[PDB]
């Protein structure tokens, strides 16, 4: 029952792309331990290097928005196993950028790791065509590119997917598409449940639907982190598809009381025609993969509060 983070997996070769980031970094810190681990980004944060580094993480200057080749020169070809979760995603509502540098990350990366076990590319749920409110969306719902706050994002996932199967198969590199629904934990800046108490501390409108709630599946960093080596294992030619999203089905209002709840701290909610979209997953999937998560909701978030906002809560 109390066992390592570090144990799930032990003895290879990890190339990480977004290692800075919500999602990765915790991934990256975690094999770190056992693993010899590589991250690629730019590090543009002052100290997120040195705090990599100083955990064994070899770190490599890699920026998508270079288009060329020599970009991998000096990069090793013997990495086993492989988690591109950056993402390039500036808005300026280039949608051709968008597609372009990583449609074509995802295809300089993959070649460069043809010889890996395993590749697993980080994808969202952004992409689905809205269904209910509440629907619990399958990996087999319709898509489409509509995301009305940040409209390029989509597509560009689109794309990349659609670059991400082909070189699964053309290299023979087995695959795993993982479509994100929300993370967060007590990392980083704790993920969407934390950007709504700023909100809430900055006395900013929440829009929540007229009748009814939004519905996400949030995935805490600690199941998340357990859950990359059954992905891995689970990565084939054609590529596996799966949304990956927490166990439990969590309203974004209930999310906000309870966050009010536990620090006094008022949302003020805005019952509104138009709201910031949220998908629920069925996790039928997932869980054939991964098994079951550990973490319910209420403590995760209550912890991540903890860690990121200890002074709004009752002292
Ligand atoms: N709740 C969530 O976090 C969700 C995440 N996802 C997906 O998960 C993945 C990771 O997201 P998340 O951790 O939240 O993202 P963050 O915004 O926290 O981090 C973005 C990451 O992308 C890297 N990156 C951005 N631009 C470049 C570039 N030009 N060259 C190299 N690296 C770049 C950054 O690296 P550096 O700092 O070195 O520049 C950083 O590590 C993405 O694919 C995203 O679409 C999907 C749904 C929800
Ligand atoms: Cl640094
Ligand atoms: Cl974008």
């Amino acid at each position: 029952g109390l066992v390592p983070r570090g144990s799930h997996m032990e003895g290879k070769k990890i190339l990480v792309t977004g290692g800075t980031g919500q999602v990765a970094r915790p991934v990256a810190e975690a094999l770190a331990e056992r693993n010899e681990v590589w991250c690629l980004g730019r590090f543009g944060t002052p100290g997120v290097e040195k705090e990599l580094n100083d955990r064994g993480i070899t770190t490599f200057h890699w920026d998508m928005d270079d288009p060329g080749a020599a970009a991998y020169e000096g990069l090793p070809d013997d990495f086993t196993h492989v988690l591109h979760s950056a993402v390039r995603r500036g808005e300026d509502g280039d949608v051709n950028a968008a597609v372009e540098v990583n449609s074509v990350a995802c295809g300089r990366l993959m070649t460069h790791c043809r010889g890996a076990e395993a590749f697993l590319f980080v994808s969202t749920g952004a992409l689905y065509k809205r269904q209910t409110l509440d629907h619990a969306y399958t990996e087999d719902d319709p898509v489409d590119g509509v995301a009305d706050w940040l409209p390029a994002y989509p597509v560009g996932k689109i794309a990349a997917e659609g670059a991400v199967r082909a070189f699964a198969q053309v290299l023979n590199l087995p695959t795993t598409i993982a479509r994100l629904n929300i993370a967060y934990g007590p990392g980083g800046y704790g993920g969407v449940p934390m950007l709504y108490f700023k909100r809430m501390l900055a006395g900013e409108p929440i829009p929540v639907p007229k009748e009814g709630q939004n519905w996400c599946s949030l995935l805490h960093t600690d199941d998340l982190v357990a859950h990359v080596p059954r992905l891995w294992e689970a990565a084939a030619t054609p590529a596996t598809l799966v949304n990956w999203g927490g166990d439990e089905a969590v309203g974004i209002t209930d999310c906000v009381r309870y966050l009010e709840e536990l620090t006094g701290v008022r949302a003020r909610l805005v019952p509104s025609e138009v709201t910031r979209e949220t998908y629920r997953f069925d996790p039928t999937r997932r869980r054939e993969i991964t098994g079951p998560c550990r973490v319910p909701w209420r403590e995760g978030v209550r912890r991540t509060l903890q860690a990121l906002h200890p002074e709004h809560l009752p002292s």
